[PDB]
């Protein structure tokens, strides 16, 4: 029973994804809110037909999204409610951004990125991805918003599975809107903090920052991560960033890093790190779909401790040291320093 | 909170894990790995793909738990991963190809759409109602037959041990397919005779699978439309996974057709999902909800409550004798509806 149940799981995902695509679309999260709502109140503020809207709750019903109290009246789950754009930890921009087409349709030609080992995005949509998002104030918005609600698992372990009390200053690389550094510096109140962003990501991380009540500890500035890092910080941070990235654009990054760390500092790569034999994972996001995504989107990948420890050697690094987060989170705290040769 | 945001990115990245499993039944992954263990390189020419490429499909696949690394580039299928080889006895390779093709998923595209309509998507993409398109299709008929088989295995299995089939001397299975149904029942019942009622295209499907299964000599095979007759004169009849292909007008229409074969002493089993008033998680292998959108997608058909089958079978001159239950993970029931006083 178990073998042909998980393959049906794996086979039925896409639909799957649809009925919680149409959720998310339809805001029903953020108009059912708090209480029990009546399917007919719920057709009339979606523009559906109570048959057809009824179905779709059903099934979101059983998916664990819903419950169905009496026929026809619906109340979130605890699931169902971090789709809620209220939702202090609301996954609502996490749901949008990963269903859509931006993040899907590159998707539908996998084999031909597995063939190529380039990503697909390109073609689909004229430029790579970072470039796009720049050019796309509402996706890029959205976006910032994404990493924030995948980022929350780590942001609420890190401090208790790393020691940041040795440190007087922290640079976060490719920070996003400061949902990691702002997370450490509010557990830490003598630390000083640094977020290094594009023009467009920085802007929400000034505000993050500001409604933090961090704007006298926290500095955010723009600039690019293939030019030089700023300088005599004591610790900088690098989260969900290498993986975006094939291995010569790793190494130039790790070089501009290897320059800044100079003798004293130290770089935290927060990233998956892959075993060398590949198995099912208790992550809340599996890490080899991650792989394929970064592949498909950008051209990066995920790597083992040995292959990001070579590139790390061509930037006059080397991996001191790799720490675990909670078997949920799925990102290792891999500690690098300087070559002393 | 942890169990809500887990279930919750599961339920969003279905559509990733289903392009991998749909890139492994097409490059035939399953077939190329076979009894043994393979290695990568030899994978890689079987199905044209770089080294590094296939490698993160195939750990991607180890990660979903279709295939297991036992040594690094070194590959065997797990017992799920075994049920998409063409040379298994109990093979989903159809299925799998059928449930990832254009023809069911590009509905799936405009589910809000069918949401809005109540009419399936299917018809505006390709062009006919699918029944219509199949039968001038050839190669996707042939799909669908063997498809069909693979998902009728766990009701084929279990249906002798949940159901008395002794008192019988005749079965005729309205709609049975290549006739996978009533060659497993004549199997477990040597005193039995059978007959497939088909469509001329699937019927030749069933004429085949009877000449190989060696049942030719208690197993005829009839095709005509069921909305005009069933062959009369048998003992009982089935009808499975068929009146949720059609809305209400349409299953009354073959319930009709259903209770003049029945005449006086015939019996009719509908085996297909029993919906609870009230929608919560279900553990079969197929979700009933999923069923629901996909029948409407395609066919502007959906699944149906026990009181709704009821009213259907009264508006036909039947009444529903009794419902009975199959193995959880199968997720239909067996509903016994005879004549109406
Ligand atoms: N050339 C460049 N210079 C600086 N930052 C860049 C960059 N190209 C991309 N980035 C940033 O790199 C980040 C990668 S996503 C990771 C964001 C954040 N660390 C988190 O874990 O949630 C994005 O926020 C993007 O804006
Ligand atoms: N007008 C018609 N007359 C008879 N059979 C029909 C029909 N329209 C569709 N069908 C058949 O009804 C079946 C529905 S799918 C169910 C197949 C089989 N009972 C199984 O469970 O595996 C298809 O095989 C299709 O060919
Ligand atoms: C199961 C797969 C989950 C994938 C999560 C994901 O894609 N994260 C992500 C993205 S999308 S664009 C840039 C980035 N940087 C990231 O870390
Ligand atoms: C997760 C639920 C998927 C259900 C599979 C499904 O729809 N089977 C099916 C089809 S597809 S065209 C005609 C039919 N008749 C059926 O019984
Ligand atoms: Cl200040
Ligand atoms: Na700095």
């Amino acid at each position: 029973a178990g073998a042909r149940s998980l393959l049906m799981q794996r086979l039925f995902g896409s639909r799957v994804t649809e009925v919680l695509a149409a959720m998310a679309r339809l805001d029903l999260a953020d108009a059912i809110g708090d209480g029990i709502a009546d399917v007919h109140d719920l057709a009339r503020s979606c523009d559906l037909p109570a048959d057809g809207l009824h179905r779709l709750l059903r099934a979101l019903a059983g998916l664990g999204m819903c419950e169905e109290s009496e026929p026809g009246k619906f109340a979130l789950t605890a699931s169902g409610a971090l789709l809620r754009k209220d939702h202090p930890e609301s996954v609502y921009d996490f749901a949008r951004f990963h269903t859509a087409p931006e993040t899907t349709r590159p998707w539908t030609n996998l084999e031909q990125a597995l063939r190529t080992g380039r990503p697909t995005f390109d073609e689909h949509f004229g430029s790579p991805l970072y470039e796009y998002m720049a050019g796309h104030p509402e996706l890029s918005a959205r976006f910032a918003a994404a990493m924030r609600g995948e980022s929350l698992a780590t942001a609420d372990t890190i401090a208790e599975h790393y020691d940041f009390s040795p440190y007087r200053t922290v640079t976060d690389v490719g920070g996003g809107d400061g949902t990691l550094i702002t997370a450490i510096l509010r557990r830490h109140p003598d630390l000083r903090g640094t977020i290094f962003e594009t023009p467009e990501i920085a802007e929400r991380a000034a505000e993050r920052v500001r409604a933090a009540g961090l704007h006298d500890r926290c500095a955010v500035v723009s600039g690019d991560f293939f030019d030089l890092v700023p300088g005599g910080a004591d610790l900088y941070l690098v989260k969900s960033t290498l993986h975006n990235w094939d291995d010569e654009h790793v190494v130039r990054i790790l070089s501009s890093c290897r320059t800044a760390l100079a003798d004293r500092g130290r770089l935290l790569v927060i990233d998956v790190v892959l075993p060398d034999r590949a198995e099912p994972d208790p992550a809340e996001l599996n890490p080899y779909v991650k792989d394929l995504q970064m592949l498909v989107l950008l051209g990066g990948r995920e790597r083992t401790r040995a292959h990001l420890d070579r590139l790390c050697a061509r930037a006059g690094l080397v991996i001191d040291r790799v720490l675990p987060l909670p078997p949920h989170v799925g990102l290792s705290l891999t500690e690098v320093v300087p070559a002393p040769a």
